[PDB]
């Protein structure tokens, strides 16, 4: 399935997207992750739900330096997305 995630805290100009990419690659799943204006951070990742699961483990973490204080989740169908980047 393809996880939307939206991540809240102190997450922007600390590698967050670099960060995601990296463990998205690790675990087989393609998608993105994007800076949004309003401070929060959008992940899309595609692929097995127990690998979105490992994901998300991460995304609760984030680097050093990261304090992430939340992940909203929300789940559709796969559209096929290859790679994963950051925007
Ligand atoms: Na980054
Ligand atoms: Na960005």
């Amino acid at each position: 399935m393809r996880l939307t995630a939206l991540v809240s805290g102190h997450v922007q100009g600390v590698g967050y997207r670099l960060f995601v990419q990296r463990y998205a690659r690790d675990l087989g799943l393609h998608g993105y992750a994007e800076n949004l204006s309003d401070g929060k951070v959008e992940v899309i990742a595609e692929g097995d739900e127990d690998a979105l699961n490992r994901l998300l483990h991460w995304l609760r973490r984030g680097p050093p330096h990261a304090r992430v204080q939340a992940v909203d989740t929300q789940y559709s169908e796969e559209t096929g997305l290859r790679e994963f980047h950051i925007y």
